């Protein structure tokens, strides 16, 4: 890697996994469209196995990204729209607050108060419908943002009804295969054991619990080298082979609701670049990103813009991930850690990195 880049890289890592004490990290930089690797400790601190480009690492929520593009991927399809009701695909949906509950306002988190978990005694399909019929909104649907798992989750379980394929079976074929993400899963298979780091929380060893929409919300498993793959389709969708994939990239940048600076996508989010380190470092925190935020429609919504910053972090409770392109400078960054640390930190590193690069 160019001294350059190298230089940044190191001079800002380093300091952050000694001070958060990050058992194993790994870095990819994507630079005028090519990728550069990092990697330093331990995927399994017991086992002194060191962390390489083959590790997986949890993403946790960064997986909604995912979600949110499989999920234009099938409006490409024509399979569904973001204006149809909720009930069009799950008719038991009979409570009559599901009403006017559109997937737009469930894949933006704008339904009216969905929570951001789903009670962990939810375990059936129909503990899944009892859950979703008993629930009371707080807010009109398309006037709050409460980020929630059981939102995104409902609506990527939703988007794939028609395809009459399962999640993982239509993530897998349309937008794992297409993007060869050869090494990254929802389930990750017995071959690959081996490489799927462990996540530490008070210096203990874990992986994510098994949940009701966990797939959906916060399930994939990937590496540092098919996550740069990740960061380049979206930067550059225009060059994706499939028709339908390529524009559900395109869908899932669009800016449907605006809170403060921050503009909401399928599973992205944005802000507009140059853009203020505070105002996304600010509201990284956990006490910022989780609250409870009116939101202004942008009628229509507005195609992808190319100057913007597009990210997503995620964390589950051994892993913390984060993801951030500037599609207009060809520039990105993904950082996987198995250790869950303060968001600020990791937008803080990701902006020094990307701004040193121009
Ligand atoms: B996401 O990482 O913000 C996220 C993940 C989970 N999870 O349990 O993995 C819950 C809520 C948000």
């Amino acid at each position: 890697a160019p001294q350059q880049i190298n230089d940044i890289v190191h001079r800002t890592i380093t300091p952050l996994i000694e001070q958060q004490k990050i058992p194993g990290m790994a870095v990819a930089v994507i630079y005028q469209g090519k990728p550069y690797y990092f990697t330093w400790g331990y995927a399994d601190i017991a086992k002194k196995q060191p962390v390489t480009q083959q590790t997986l690492f949890e993403l946790g929520s960064v997986s909604k990204t995912f979600t949110g593009v499989l999920g234009g991927d099938a409006i490409a399809r024509g399979e569904i729209k973001l204006s149809d009701p909720t009930t069009k695909y799950w008719p038991e949906l009979t409570a009559k607050q599901w009403n006017g509950i559109t997937l737009l306002h469930l894949a933006t988190y704008t339904a009216g108060g969905l929570p951001l978990q789903v009670p962990d005694e939810v375990k059936s399909s129909s503990d899944l419908l009892r859950f979703y019929q008993n629930w009371q909104p707080a807010w009109a649907p398309g006037t709050q943002r409460l980020y929630a798992n059981s939102s995104i989750g409902l609506f990527g379980a939703l988007a794939v009804k028609p395809s009459g394929l399962s999640f993982e079976q239509a993530m897998q074929t349309r937008v794992f295969q297409p993007l060869k993400l050869n090494h990254t899963w929802i389930n990750v298979p017995p071959a690959e054991e081996k490489n799927y780091a462990w996540g530490y929380r008070e210096g203990k060893a874990v992986h994510v619990s098994p949940g009701a929409l966990d797939a959906e919300a916060y399930g994939v498993k990937s590496t540092i080298e098919d996550m740069a793959r990740w960061v380049q389709s979206n930067l550059k969708p225009l060059d994706i082979n499939e028709k339908t994939l390529q524009q559900g990239i395109q869908l899932a940048q669009s800016r449907y609701w605006q809170t403060g600076d921050m503009y909401q996508g399928l599973g992205w989010e944005m802000l507009d670049w140059p853009v203020n380190p505070d105002s996304i470092i600010n509201g990284s925190d956990n006490k910022i990103a989780l609250a409870a935020r009116p939101v202004k429609a942008i009628t229509p919504p507005t195609p992808a813009v190319r100057a913007s910053w597009v990210h997503k972090t995620g964390a589950t409770g051994g892993f913390g991930s984060y993801v951030a392109f500037i599609p207009e400078k060809e520039l990105g960054i993904v950082m996987l850690a198995n250790k869950n640390y303060p968001n600020p930190a990791r937008v803080d590193a990701a902006w020094q990195i990307l701004n040193a690069l121009q």
